């Protein structure tokens, strides 16, 4: 691996690794209290053996530039993180993945950029959807308080993920997971669009998912790809993510 370096639009530094490989060139987008490291920890990385891989840390996440602000962490400020990794190594094609939020990102990517030739969004659909103020005001209080690391590792934790998925909240800032969490009020809510008619666009979720309308919507709307995993909710689908990675591979080859 080596590291590199991007300006956002916004002049946000945003950091992460190259994978080197012959293979596709795959752009990996994490959730919201997340950071890069997912990608090896989660097994998904070691499913794609030939690609050459770019893991960015988004804005105010890992080794990212700090933002404290709903409006910087606004969807369209990390549209604009992914694309200046994809003006970074300079390809016609890429193919994005994101988690949970992340896929979101990925979505609205490849609505707006035209070289992105697929997209993968992994528990997350690309539907308009409702975002009430007060419980984004809520759970923004309960993850950037001195107990808000405390709150989303008891949260995860009792809802089955996977330890990386617990142990990765206490990575990020609280104030940054308090303006993230904020940043939702900020155009977040906006259905994705169809960049252009030759991209693959696949939606991913668990097949218990207590919401799989808004899925279906998306493979009638924009003709995506549904692929389900085996598990009751979203979080413990996310115990399968080197499984989809093998199946993203077998995309890619
Ligand atoms: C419940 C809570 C612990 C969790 N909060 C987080 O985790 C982090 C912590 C800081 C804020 N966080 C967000 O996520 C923003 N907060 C939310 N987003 C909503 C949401 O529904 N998202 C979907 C994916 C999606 C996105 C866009 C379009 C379709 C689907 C989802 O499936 N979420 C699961 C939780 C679950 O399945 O119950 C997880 N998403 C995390 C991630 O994105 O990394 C990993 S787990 C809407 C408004 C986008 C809601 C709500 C308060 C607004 N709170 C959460 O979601």
């Amino acid at each position: 691996r080596d590291v590199f370096e991007v300006f956002s639009r916004d002049g946000t530094p945003i950091r992460g690794f190259s994978r080197p490989g012959p293979g596709e060139t795959v752009v990996l987008v994490h959730g919201v209290a997340m950071d890069r490291r997912i990608w090896a920890e989660s097994g998904f990385l070691d499913a794609l053996p030939d690609a050459h891989v770019l893991a960015l840390d988004l804005r105010g996440r890992g080794e990212s530039g700090r933002v404290g602000t709903a409006e910087g962490h606004a969807l369209r400020r990390y549209v604009e993180d992914v694309r200046a990794v994809l003006d970074r190594f300079g390809r016609a094609r890429y193919s994005l993945f994101g988690t949970f939020f992340g896929g979101r990102i990925a979505l609205q990517v490849a609505a707006v950029d035209t070289r992105v030739a697929r997209a993968f969004s992994f528990c997350a659909h690309a539907e308009q959807v409702e975002i009430p103020e007060d419980a984004v005001e809520e759970e923004a209080v309960a993850v950037e308080g001195p107990g808000g690391h405390a709150y989303l590792r008891d949260h995860f934790t009792g809802r089955g993920a996977p330890p990386w998925m617990v142990e990765a909240c206490a990575r990020v800032d609280p104030g940054e997971l308090g303006a993230a969490t904020r940043g939702l009020l900020h155009g977040s809510d906006r259905r994705t669009e169809r960049g252009h008619p030759d991209q693959e666009l696949v939606l991913i979720t668990a097949d218990g998912d207590a919401d799989l309308a808004p899925f279906h919507a998306g493979e009638r709307r924009l003709g995506a790809h549904l692929w389900l995993v085996d598990a009751p909710t979203r979080i413990k689908a996310a115990g399968r993510l080197a499984e989809v990675g093998r199946r993203v591979a077998g995309v890619l080859a």
